[PDB]
C-alpha cells in the first residue's frame, strides 16, 4: 500500500502539497514546507518586483474556511528563482514556482528567466491565471480571449512543460470554453482546479462589519464553503483535458477530501485553508487518513481509482 | 415591535418567504407556504408548457447545504396564472410568480398574458435569467448580450414592475457589467441575488460515486456553502442598483443570516435550502431571531440597519 506517484517526469513520495500562498512566501516558509511530510511544495505566486500587498485584517478564517484579500504580497521573482537555482533540495521533494504577473509582458519577462533553472534545476511552472483580489484586474481565465494570449506568449517564450492555475467556473458552456482553450496548448501539462471562489463577503454580526480591510471586505473564498465547487472543476478539466493533468485543490481537510479529489480526476492535491489553520504537521494526518480509507477499500495505489468517480445509471 | 415593510406598492408583515422552486410547485404547496407566517410567497419557476424535470434523484441535502438539477419541473404556466387570478387570497400576503422560458419568445409570450393579471391583482413577476441546470441552456445572465436582449424584450412585452432572479458573480468587472445591464431598464424594480451557485459536484466517498443523477451528478449548490457568496451579490448590487431593491437569498437558516443579509442590503429575504429541510415552521424561528437580534442591539425597524454593514477604514 502506497501513495506514491511518478508524474512529469518528477517522483512524488505522495499526492500533497500546499496551495500556492499558504507557507511559502519566504525562505523560512520554504524550508517548512520541505521539512514537512508533503510530496511536493509551490512557492507563493510572485511578481517581477517585490510587493507589499494589502493592508491588514486582509486573511480570516473560520469554522467553513477562509476568506482573503492578501494583493499578492511576495518577495518578488528575484527571490523565488534564486531560491529555484541555489537554495532548494531537490532530493527531498519537487518544487513548483508559482508566476502570477499583471499583464502578460510581466509574465513573459519571469518565464524567460525561469527557463534555463527549469532546464538546469527541473523546477516546475505554475502560471496563475486568476488572482480575484488586485482591483481593476479581473481574473484573466474569465476573459477567454486574455486566456489565449497568455498562453501564446507564454509557450513561445517558456518552450517548456508548465501549468495553470485557473479560477473555479459555474457554467458548463464556460468548462466547455475554457477547456478548449488549454487544449490549444500542447506544453500545458497540468491544470490547477481550483483558485478561490472570488469575491465572496464574510460579515460578523456582533460589530456590523466586514472581516477584511481591503476592497469593501469583498476577497477570494476557500475550505469547506468550496469543495463541491472545487470537486466540480477538478473533475470537469479531468473529463475534457484527458491528454493533461489536473491538481485539485479546493476544501482539502482530510483523507477523506482528498480521496474525493483523487475520485474526481485529481493527481496532485494541494491544501490550502486547513494548512494555514493547521500547520504542516496536517500532512501526516493526511496521508494516514488516505491509507487508511484505501485499506478499508482495498485499494493498494492511487491510480486504482484515480478518475473513476460513478455516475448514476 | 413589529417587522412589517411596504415595497413595489404592497404591505408586507416581515421580509421572509420562499426561495422560488422550495415548497411552491402545487396548489397544496402554495396554499401552504400561504398559510404560514411568512410575509409572501413565490410560485415555481414555470414554462409555457408542463415539464416532468430531470430524473431522480435530483435534489440531495447534506449539513453544510443542497445540491439540485431538478431540471425546472413545473404545472405549467396556465396553472400559475390561474393560481394567480383565482385561487391566492391576497389579503393574507403578496405572491410573485416565477417564469423561467427557455427562450426571449417563450418569455415574452408568458408575460403578455401575466400582464392583465397583474394589472388586476398586483401579482409580481420575477424574471429568471439563471437556471443552471437545463441541459444546452446556459445561464442567460452570464450572457450579457442575452440578458440585455430578454430585458429589451420582456419589458417592452410587459410595460409593468418586476423583478430579475440573477446568478451569482465572483468578479468585480462582472458586477459592473451586470448591474449597469440592470440599471438600463426602470421597471425592473427589485434584484433577486443569488440562484444557486452553478454546478457544484458532490460525492459520496463510501459509495464513490455522485448523489444525484442528471447531467453526471453536476447541480446547483445552496445553504451554508454559499452564504458569503450571497451577501457579496447582496452587497455588490445594492451599492450598484441605487434606484432598485435588492432581495437577498442564499444561505439563510437562522435570524442573524437573515440579519446579515439585510445588513448588505436585502430588503426581502428569501430561504431556500433551510425551508426545504425544515419546513415552513422555519418563518416563525426566522421571524423570533431576527426580531431577539433587533431588540439586543437596539433597532425599532429594518430601515435602521437595512445596507449599513460597514467597511474598515
Ligand atoms: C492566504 C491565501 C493566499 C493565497 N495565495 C495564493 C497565491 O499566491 N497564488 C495562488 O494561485 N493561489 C493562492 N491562494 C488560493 C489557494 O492557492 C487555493 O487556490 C484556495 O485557497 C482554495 O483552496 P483551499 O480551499 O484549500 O483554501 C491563496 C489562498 C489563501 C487563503
Ligand atoms: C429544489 C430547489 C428548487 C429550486 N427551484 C428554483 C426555481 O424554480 N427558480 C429559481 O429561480 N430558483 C430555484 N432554486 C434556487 C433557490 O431559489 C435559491 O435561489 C437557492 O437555493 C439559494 O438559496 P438557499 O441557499 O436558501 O438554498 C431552487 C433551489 C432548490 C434547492
Ligand atoms: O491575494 C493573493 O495573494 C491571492 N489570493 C488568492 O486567493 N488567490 C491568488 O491567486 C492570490 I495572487
Ligand atoms: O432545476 C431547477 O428547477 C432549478 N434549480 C435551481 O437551483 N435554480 C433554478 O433556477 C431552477 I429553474
Amino acid at each position: 500500500m502506497c501513495l506514491k506517484l511518478n508524474l512529469l517526469d518528477h517522483v512524488f513520495a505522495n499526492p500533497f502539497m500546499n496551495a500556492a500562498g499558504v507557507l511559502c512566501s519566504t525562505e523560512e516558509d520554504l524550508r517548512c514546507m520541505t521539512a514537512s511530510s508533503s510530496g511536493a511544495l509551490v512557492s507563493k505566486s510572485c511578481t517581477s518586483a517585490p510587493r507589499d500587498g494589502n493592508p491588514e485584517p486582509r486573511y480570516m478564517a473560520f469554522p467553513l474556511g477562509s476568506i482573503n484579500s492578501m494583493g499578492l504580497p511576495n518577495l518578488g521573482f528575484d527571490f523565488y528563482l534564486k531560491y529555484a537555482s541555489d537554495l532548494h533540495d531537490y532530493s527531498k521533494k519537487p518544487l513548483f514556482l508559482s508566476i502570477s504577473g499583471l499583464s502578460v509582458e510581466e509574465n513573459v519577462a519571469m518565464v524567460r528567466r525561469l527557463a534555463p533553472v527549469a532546464q538546469e534545476k527541473g523546477v516546475l511552472l505554475e502560471l496563475n491565471l486568476s488572482c480575484p483580489n488586485v482591483p481593476g484586474k479581473p481574473q484573466v481565465a474569465y476573459d477567454f480571449e486574455a486566456m489565449r494570449t497568455y498562453l501564446q506568449q507564454v509557450s513561445l517564450a517558456y518552450g517548456l512543460p508548465f501549468g495553470v492555475k485557473m479560477p473555479p467556473y459555474f457554467d458548463i458552456a464556460h468548462f466547455d470554453t475554457a477547456a478548449a482553450v488549454l487544449n490549444e496548448f500542447p506544453l500545458v501539462k497540468f491544470v490547477t482546479c481550483v483558485n478561490s471562489v472570488g469575491n465572496g463577503l464574510v460579515i460578523d454580526a456582533e460589530s456590523e462589519s466586514v472581516v477584511i480591510k481591503p476592497k469593501q471586505g469583498f476577497g477570494g473564498l476557500g475550505g469547506k464553503y468550496i469543495l463541491p465547487t472545487a470537486l466540480a472543476n477538478v473533475n470537469a478539466f479531468y473529463r475534457r483535458c484527458p491528454d493533461k493533468l489536473v491538481f485539485g485543490c479546493g476544501g482539502v481537510y482530510s483523507g477523506e477530501d482528498a480521496f474525493l479529489h483523487i475520485l474526481a480526476g485529481a493527481s496532485m492535491v494541494q491544501v490550502g485553508t486547513a494548512l494555514q489553520e493547521e500547520g504542516p504537521g496536517i500532512f501526516t494526518r493526511l496521508e494516514d487518513e488516505l491509507l487508511e480509507i484505501m485499506a478499508r477499500k482495498g485499494y493498494r495505489t492511487l491510480e486504482e481509482f484515480r478518475g473513476r468517480v460513478k455516475t448514476i445509471e
